[PDB]
């Protein structure tokens, strides 16, 4: 029996990393019963997580809902990898807006203003960069459309923005998170909206992109709500992982749901029924289905 699982997440100042930590705590507290030990890995993000589940070095991964769909189908960012039809959904979680964090004197007031600036578009292997490519397609942009197209991982973007190495960085991430808190607090960075006909087309044409709002007061300096588009964070796995393992992880979260929603402020408004279906477009792992049917959440 498999007795040790690893969850791939993201940069340590994001939301994926403490999300993994919360899931592993709920799994580990009953390790004397199901003999499952859970550990968390900081990684490059959604794209690395899918590819590393597939290569066998991760058992679970947290993945944006758009790259759950495209990783399973082998399309868009995953086109050269081919389909991965063993990928399975477990549950979805918080919303992740497409955030733009800019210097106060950058002149960047909307997403269209990113062209011709020094923009961190994201590290290879992050959902940040893969979804930024969707934005670039809607605008007809490539890397040369920016003065500089930097590829820093999440934990390094705020320090680069404060050092005046970039004018802005993007981040597909839930709220609040430590990366954006640092930039807005310590460097007077501003959260910039992404609206206009290009964003409207992105939302209208895809079921996994929906309008998003970050409320005023989430960060110091951003005194009005910030509109954009967002995806859902989802936990995925492979059908190679045993039904018993996925069943016990799913049960650990859903049977301790009131505890889970107290472990990070991004989980405060999660709803069990939505976690089964929302943002999940590929088959659910049989172990998760088994729990959901016991709990009355399915059929
Ligand atoms: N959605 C981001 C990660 C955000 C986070 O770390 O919370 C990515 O896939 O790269
Ligand atoms: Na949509
Ligand atoms: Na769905």
């Amino acid at each position: 029996s498999q007795d040790f699982i690893t969850i791939g997440t993201g940069s340590v100042t994001g939301v994926y990393y403490p999300t993994g930590g919360a899931i592993c705590k709920l799994v580990n507290k009953d390790r004397k019963d199901h003999n499952i030990r859970c550990s968390v890995e900081s990684t490059g993000g959604s794209i690395y997580n899918v590819n590393t589940i597939r290569s066998g070095e991760l058992d679970f991964g947290i993945v944006q809902s758009d790259w759950q769909y495209h990783g399973y189908n082998g399309t868009s960012e995953f086109a050269e990898q081919g389909p991965y039809k063993k990928l399975r959904a477990v549950f979805s979680m918080h919303t992740e807006p497409f955030n733009i964090i800019a210097r106060a004197d950058s002149g960047i007031e909307n997403v269209k203003d990113l062209a011709g600036k020094r923009v961190n578009i994201g590290n290879p292997g992050s959902g940040d960069r893969a979804t930024m490519q969707v934005v670039m397609d809607a605008f007809g942009w490539n890397n040369d459309s920016f003065k500089l197209a930097a590829e820093l991982k999440g934990s390094e973007r705020s320090q680069a923005l404060c050092d005046n190495k970039i004018d802005a960085f993007i981040y597909m991430v839930g709220h609040p998170n430590g990366a954006i808190k640092e930039a807005t607090t310590s460097c007077a960075a501003k959260l910039v909206p992404a609206t206009g006909p290009e964003i409207e087309k992105i939302v209208a044409n895809n079921p996994y992109y929906a309008y998003s709002v970050v409320p005023a007061g989430m960060y110091s300096g951003t005194d009005q709500e910030v509109k954009s588009f967002g995806v859902a964070a989802t936990l995925v796995t492979t059908e190679e992982v045993s039904e018993a393992v996925v069943y016990n992880l799913t049960k650990a979260v859903f049977e301790n749901f009131d505890t889970f929603t107290r472990l990070h402020p991004a989980f405060a408004n999660l709803k069990k029924e939505d976690m089964v279906t929302a943002g999940n477009s590929i088959p659910l792992h049989p172990g998760a289905v088994k729990y959901y049917k016991e709990a009355g959440l399915i059929k």
